């Protein structure tokens, strides 16, 4: 018996050509978001129309993939329908999409007063068919985040931080997330104002997935990843304004080793006022107090570090969140 | 200020009140004015502008301005500016831009000319990357 296949997909282009007075007819179908071509005759050339899902039945005969028959589906929508893996193609189309991710950690960006950053691990299927787990970033604001988290009331920044640190290292269904591609080609995730971030809460299906979500590269930066550290020992802070930028030189101890890094000083929209000189020295006071607080275990400091993997020297801080004993959260 | 006992001492102080630098063009700006994200006005040289590939409503303007590092040296640098079609059309004082086609025809006639920029915000990001941006009243 001649065996056959069954596939389903949008049709993109129709093309014909005559080689040696033997007419050939071909149809470019979008099957699983892939450009896969199938053979046809002059009857199919006119029956089928572009931008229309067609339920397709394929036949293999004379070393070619024929369109044995055609029926028609109706423009299926796949939002609120989660997916394990996206493709580079979908990031180019800037496709608002619902997929699964693993939440790593989140922090409030330095200098900013109302802008937060999330770090996820998603599965990205390339143009060769290989699926790899990569680190992806996400920007949103307190207002969009207050209503983004499904089944969690977030009314104040301190709640927002309490909802991330609970959800840290859990798996999340991301509904209607726009996968961005920019003039500056780094790819990211975005909250459309009607997107939901819904937590799964384990249930032992996670075993299959933790092996896959092995982030080795961050697709939102170039040659750098984000890493998260817990400050345990000597936290030291110093104001070094260089020729090139105004910076804070910071060095702390984890349970692993000691880290040298530096944070670039910036202030968001401090207007018509010297609220930069008087406020950075203010945060410097908050920094030289920090070691006193970690020793007596009054606050715990979480440093979020934009780092180069090969050269561990390329260290910059993107956010520092103080976890106080009494549930209160101070970021910087 | 008087120079006495190998110091600069404040000999007298007088009350001044709110000096305005907006709509006052500064030939140069400092790295700190990008840090405070302060809205100023400076004189700049427009190089060339275009529309971003893959985008519909986003255009890019390239300028040459002068930054001051704390070392005191004044260097000419290339700065980039982004804004949509709307904010751009009304940004150009004394010029009528009604459609995309006129914007390009204005930019190509604006090439290599010196501009006074007004009420432009200097920004600074997580990934640093110092750039300009149009407010709603620039």
């Amino acid at each position: 018996k001649l065996r056959t296949l069954n596939v389903k997909g949008q049709l993109l282009t129709k093309t014909t050509m005559s080689i040696n007075n033997e007419d050939y007819y071909l149809f470019k179908f979008l099957v699983n978001n892939k450009s896969i071509d199938y053979y046809g005759t002059q009857t199919q050339f006119f029956s089928l129309i572009n931008n229309k899902t067609y339920e397709l039945v394929l036949q293999y005969s004379r070393k070619k993939l024929l369109i044995k028959s055609y029926e028609q589906c109706e423009d299926e929508d796949l939002l609120m329908t989660v997916c394990k893996s996206v493709t580079f193609q979908e990031f180019c189309a800037n496709e608002i999409k619902s997929l699964l991710a693993k939440f790593l950690y989140g922090f409030k960006i330095y200098g900013s007063s109302n802008v937060y950053k999330l770090v996820f691990v998603i599965l990205l299927e390339d143009n060769n068919g290989t699926i790899n787990g990569v680190q992806v970033e996400m920007m949103s604001d307190f207002k969009r985040l207050s209503g983004a988290f499904k089944n969690h009331v977030i009314e104040n920044e301190n709640d927002l931080f309490d909802c991330m640190y609970k959800s840290e290292e859990k798996y999340f269904n991301l509904y209607r997330i726009k996968c961005n591609h920019n003039a500056n080609n780094y790819k990211s995730l975005s909250l459309s104002s009607n997107s939901q971030l819904e937590r799964l809460e384990t249930d032992d299906s996670m075993f299959e997935y933790e092996f896959q979500y092995d982030y080795t590269v961050n697709i939102s930066r170039s040659n750098k990843i984000i890493q998260k550290h817990r400050v345990t020992g000597n936290f030291t802070s110093e104001r070094n304004i260089y020729q090139n930028s105004d910076r804070f030189v910071i060095s702390y101890d984890t349970a692993n080793e000691k880290i040298k890094t530096s944070i670039y000083n910036r202030m968001e929209n401090a207007e018509s006022k010297t609220d930069y000189d008087t406020s950075i020295t203010l945060k410097d006071v908050t920094l030289s107090q920090l070691n006193s607080l970690i020793e007596s275990n009054l606050v715990q400091v979480d440093v979020y570090l934009v780092t180069d993997p090969n050269n561990v020297k390329n260290n910059v801080i993107a956010g520092i969140t103080k976890i106080e004993i009494d549930g209160t959260y101070e970021p910087l």
